[PDB]
């Protein structure tokens, strides 16, 4: 059960372990939109998905107070405020305000950008597993430095995500 | 036919289109070690597998060269360089080494780091498809702004890589 976990950014851990999700979890299915990773974590971290929104929020306004730590999405919209200016403290800026338009929209696609806002926000850990369809582990990356017994276990199967409960505890 | 791409990080898209791979490709199986990655590519580029190693060396070289751009990598391996040194320049400089030291060992699994510096060095596109186990896709990315019909399309399941053609050229 013991898992090593190797550094792989700020705050943020993969490993090579593979498991079958099914030995070790439950998986409760979230509704299947563009909000499914705010409802995954919002089921597990406050009991329902409805919570979404509230979820989203904290992202978000996390975002507008430490995007210096959001290296995940400013590694992105950084990057393209730099190639809109010529068409180091105002194009930063600028990739906050680019986020912010997206996110901001209804049909935006929550993943692995705002599970690390919410690890920093709430200072809790996120485990993001990765399956195929037969929920085999492709992948695991972890936000936060928690065992995966004291963390939120989110799964991904292609652009879909769901909860994860630890079947023993 | 028509596959609307969203960026996804600088040069890089991502699509949730659903497929089956074998409507419309021809995959073409390489070695199955840890070279599979550069042994895809260098089938499509190349037309052969053993040219694996100049594809590599590209990709290395391009990294040297280029290392602000290889965005997956410096990603991993600058932050590593600045908890090394705890124990702006000075930090790239020693990511670059870091990476360097893994990438060129025989054993190293090339991957979609690499895929990021080939598209650039040889101003390509590179689509990888991941999929499950009966060739259904689970999502895909795109390094280059070319469509898929004028890219090289490479299928990615768990760990392993394959090359594909299109049938309809």
């Amino acid at each position: 059960e013991d898992i090593n976990w190797q550094l792989f950014g700020p705050n943020l851990y993969t490993s090579m372990v593979k498991i079958a999700i099914p030995d070790f979890f439950e998986r409760i299915r979230v509704k299947g939109d563009g909000n499914c990773f705010f409802r995954a974590f919002a089921y597990l971290f406050f009991d329902t998905e409805e919570m979404w929104d509230t979820v989203k929020g904290t992202a978000l306004g996390y975002a507008r107070q430490h995007w210096s730590e959001c290296h995940g999405a400013k590694g992105v919209y950084n990057y393209r405020a730099e190639n809109e200016i010529k068409s180091t403290e105002n194009v930063t800026r600028r990739g906050l305000d680019l986020y912010l338009e997206d996110a901001t929209k209804e049909g935006y696609w929550g993943g692995t950008d705002e599970a690390e806002m919410l690890a920093s926000a709430l200072n809790v850990t996120i485990v993001i597993w990765n399956v195929n369809t037969d929920m085999k582990v492709l992948d695991v990356q972890k936000f936060g430095t928690d065992s995966v017994p004291r963390a939120f276990n989110i799964v991904r199967c292609g652009a879909h995500f769901d909860a994860l409960k630890l079947i023993n505890q």
